[PDB]
């Protein structure tokens, strides 16, 4: 059992030895993605761990998969968009995915820069930084039990962001289509108008469709309390970028903590230089009651052995052609 | 019913009339501090809040008072040590304090940058300022529920700590030299030793005394896990600042939240110019793993609500002869 | 929009009127369940929602539904098996259930009956009646913070409980053959001799299938602590009686706590004689240290609501052909 | 260093041996408690640790103590009635006392004993002694998070309770008459005609006094929602029991849980015959819809070593002219 391992993280390579042992087999770690290119390297191999940069869209590679007995396609992620499932099908391959890494992972990113811009730590930091060491009225903070937290959509995110911030004492309302008995004990149902009223601290839990792109608008901050705070880890183009900027800069909403922007494809996961970087994330990232992360939360040592070990059981167990978890066909 | 209030806030100013109203009594404010120069303005006065910056040492401010009726002397802090408690008893002056503003108050502020600095939001953040969007593995994180929380020290605060931290799932650990039964559900005692050494975050939450100075020093730093994350919202002279940097420096811990220093008291709570800022505090400043804030762990709509509102309601009972709850000595 | 709803209760009678507000629809009650004896009188309605006492096997019924538009069976339970999908199959007839009626309900009995066997009310009880009002050692207790608890299988219930238990600061342990990364906050994955060993208070939250049935018996009580107290409010038949009697009487364990029996078709849910109660029953009725509910767990008024609505739901969509949530066919 | 203990119970003597290890002090027991009798056996002792049943009303065992060396009196026990404070200053004799045995004991047998109860377990058990093992609405129940608690007085216990409670979900209001800042995550304070109508499960934690004997009676009993579940495990003579019985017997308030009743001295800690127990008793433990323990809230592991352990380290450390915790006027 040699399983090829393409895209590796430096994260992921740390477990290779742990993994092995666990699941009894080798892993063939591979530093670019399976392309044309490399896929004559799954030969000695009986499945393929796939973290794909770009499109998997030229057949030689799926057929050339086939040739070697390869029955899967097992992503590391929950990402599918990167998967020519014509050609899949074409040759029996299935294809799993990793939909949960860690909820709480995100939750608790969710959570903590909130925490932090509840408490104003940045603009205290602007303040130290020109000689003001006071405590002006205006940096003024408050308990987290005496808010209330606002989730646009709950899911498995949500519900752990639920779930945190409730135990702490906060009142935690929340907006969704679907309904789910288990989550009740850590927050209210309320339309979406209530949730934006009545919030002090909104996080969005949507998924991206079209009709949720620009969900977060200028309307919807003129609806936000004046002190309100923003986080979203769900997706970038959930918000409007520069209304949300202007929001900031007007004081109709008291800050933003963003794990993730529209257009972070340009930036996002790689090193640039200065005129590589867009003027939306520096205005942001000049603010101090602004957090950007560049899409880290998932980033903790659960999620990245969960992605490995996941995708890695499935794709053994349909290399025995026995049954899987994720399969996406 | 008319108290005395010297030397208020800004914060303190907005909530006056919503006080007034709450306590049916009128609140007389004056800008400065009481002093030989402005105690006459107590004649009209019930009770007395007393605010004092620096040592109230003249005696002929306290035989005022007690020339005006006035039987107490409300401090609306914590501290006691500008109260000549000799002048006190001289003048039949009971002395009230407020020691508990709000423990949830600091305990939020601690857990807050211990999120912070475990999720290294500060070092991607000085990462993306060099153009690094990725996730190298040196900034990977973890779930708050697979970390132990050690704290030294437990009172009011550290109990408060315990409980948010036990609440997501944490392991807390607590040294201390007194038992209290009822914080048993959200840590376990334990040595001193075993503390530091099992970590993953370390509070503080110690009394600063002769025998408690420098507790936390190179020899403490050397015993801690080398990614362990020191919090300090109880006192900075707990801590040995040059062991802390050099710890740091070294790598030998991964991170450290200060709302307290040693030798705060030449900046913090002032606005000053760069040449008066301390190297220690402009080293610690530098650092995208460090967290420094203006002793503002306190600084919440409920604290100093309560910080007036306690004192108040004991100056007025000893005002009327019944009891205090917070008399000192 | 009117939907018949089959073999109401007392409880799901309270609600019709709130039911047809918040869905603009009738309902029309019929007091037994469904069968060829009163099909008729669905006639005037869009829709039907079953509650079956029995198997619904003969094809009169399920044709004559079909004559009348009727497109899906809305169960308002999870039990799908009085259900000939072969007919349904035959007549396009959809089969709607209830998968999730309140995981925290069934959570909650769990950890309610395991609290009071802990402290030992009804030993205590039993104590009184004798006349004796003391507090012997035997009937000394401890703080839920002291106890480990074991869950066999999880689920959405045993995610609940452990929600709960390690929220009064319990240790939970689980063994389960899914790994779900949402639950760790609470629980720590364990195998099953370790959790029958280690723990204090063990719970079921186990399917029954062929390979589960009387998976706790002799062995396993002989396993457990002396002092731990079993609780199953999953399935009757996942635990051998006779070995259970006994082992409470040998004192192998300490208590029990049953929402559920083998053999339970005989007298739960209906009103019978004593010759019609079996002895196995009767006599863990008679002990002190035994809680048996008549598989009430469920009966919230969420659970009663849920059951209504969501079945509801499912068979209004199908009515109108749109999509819905719990099909299974 | 030996340590007299005077009328150890079954379970304090158990410990023994243990607490001797910990403290490395030997523990002399005597049966009974201290009298002229028996205080010659406190010669070859450096203090005392009593447990008194009756009032130590003679002097010469004060003198005789005093004569011995001994430096204080430990009461392993709250209640220090039987101490004649007379005596012990003539003597120089300190008194200590243990007020905090475990309150986690004390608070979980009130969330037992409610949840049980909001359950219905034994109107369920009723019934099913009947034959009747239906689940009629009558006996419908409710998860937690839908219920609000009402606390009459918070205190350690009551504090304790509250924490519990919302940690399940619950809204908690408390009525008070001092301000704790520290238990606002877990309640929200409110007037006491609010709680009693508006608390759907209603916990006692005032002290008895002159002004709050029978603090609970008609009149209250009235105000509350009639499916009201009182708990009283704080102090009999709260509540008039007359009028407890009276508002079940009406269906005025829906179950009790008493770990106390006034007039319990009769009987409670006793073992009698049943024309020694009141009339009252025999009413309560014949609703299936009440529970009464016989004041064994307090029973734990944890509280019987605290008595112990906690009054010897007082007692312990005013033998070395230390300080004592628990001092008592």
């Amino acid at each position: 059992m040699k399983i090829a391992v393409f895209s590796p993280s430096e994260s992921e390579r740390k477990l290779v030895a742990a993994t092995e042992k666990k699941f009894g087999c080798e892993l063939k770690l591979i530093d670019e993605s399976l392309s044309a290119e490399n896929v004559d390297q799954v030969a000695d191999c009986d499945g393929v761990l796939l973290k794909p940069l770009g499109n998997l869209d030229d057949e030689i590679v799926y057929k050339k998969l086939a040739d070697y007995g390869i029955k899967s396609i097992g992503l590391r992620i929950v990402g599918t968009n990167t998967i020519d499932f014509d050609l899949a099908k074409k040759y029996h391959l299935t294809v799993t995915n990793v939909p949960v890494y860690s909820p709480r992972a995100i939750a608790e990113m969710a959570v903590t820069q909130a925490m932090y811009l509840n408490r104003k730590i940045g603009e205290f930091k602007a303040n130290m930084d020109k000689g003001d060491f006071t405590n002006p009225d205006s940096l003024i903070s408050n308990e987290i039990y005496n808010k209330t937290i606002g989730l646009i959509g709950v899911g498995h995110i949500g519900s752990a962001v639920a779930q945190i911030f409730s135990a702490m004492g906060a009142k935690v309302l929340a907006y969704d289509v679907i309904y789910n008995p288990e989550v009740e004990p850590y927050l209210t149902y309320a339309d979406f108008d209530t949730v934006l009223k009545e919030a002090d601290i909104i996080s969005l839990h949507t998924p991206l469709l079209k009709s949720t792109e620009n969900m977060i608008g200028k309307k919807q901050f003129a609806e936000m309390k004046n002190d309100a705070i923003l986080i979203n880890a769900a997706r970038g183009e959930l918000v409007d970028t520069a209304a949300l900027i202007e929001a900031l800069e007007k004081h109709e909403i008291a800050a933003a903590g963003l794990d993730t922007l529209a257009h972070e494809s340009s930036y996002f996961f790689k090193k640039v230089d200065d005129a590589q970087i867009p003027a939306d994330y520096k205005k942001l990232a000049a603010m101090p009651n602004v957090i950007v992360t560049p899409h880290s939360a998932y980033f903790t040592k659960t999620s990245v052995r969960n992605m490995i070990e996941i995708s890695l059981r499935d794709t053994i167990a349909l290399a025995n052609g026995e049954r899987a978890h994720f399969v996406v066909s």
